[PDB]
């Protein structure tokens, strides 16, 4: 109920919808920096998120819709652990570079429920991956870690001590999907 509408809101029903400050994972406490986290599609939201989602009547899966209002970017990720600071959401590094955001950048978040994908096309940004004799095995072995995927999401993977840049070209049925234990077909575009 406001007179202005900067981004033309559209939230009325009962669900989680707000902005959060995107930060790096290394910023988190601890003597060393976790790398396994970056090698996947999992983030960390404040404990308050758990209490809210619990009252919003939202069950698994629980994916969010990160809509970047800086370059019309869009990426759907999934929460893993609920142990972060207030007003300081911790997210991977690949998500930051893809969105081109900055330390403490507010991004529109929405709790959306998607389904598994039937057809997902990938397009290796770097020739390193294309050089691989078995790109499917490498992409399928890393995809197991990812929980969500969007059309045009520059997702980075690591296994042989190397970060292979991979960007999705097409996905089904919709742009955002939730690959949580299922059988789909991965195509290529090169």
């Amino acid at each position: 109920g406001s007179s202005g509408s900067s981004g033309i809101p559209r939230v009325f029903q009962n669900r989680f919808s707000t902005q959060y400050r995107c930060f790096s994972v290394s910023m988190l406490a601890g003597p060393n920096d976790r790398s396994d986290v970056e090698k996947g599609g999992k983030i960390i939201m404040p404990p308050s998120a758990l209490d809210q989602l619990s009252r919003l009547n939202i069950t698994y899966p629980m994916l969010f819709k990160l809509t970047n209002k800086n370059s019309d970017r869009m990426t759907h990720c999934g929460v893993l652990e609920f142990v972060a600071d207030e007003g300081i959401c911790y997210l991977p590094h690949w998500m930051m570079q893809n969105l081109l955001l900055e330390e403490g950048g507010l991004v529109q978040v929405e709790s959306v429920n998607l389904q598994v994908a039937t057809y997902s096309k990938f397009q290796p940004q770097s020739p390193d991956f294309l050089d691989i004799t078995n790109p499917k095995a490498v992409l399928e072995n890393a995809l197991r870690n990812f929980a969500c995927l969007t059309t045009g999401d520059v997702i980075a993977i690591n296994y042989n001590e190397k970060i292979y840049e991979l960007r999705v070209m097409e996905t089904k049925p919709d742009k955002a999907v939730s690959i949580i234990e299922c059988d789909m077909n991965v195509d290529f575009d090169a």
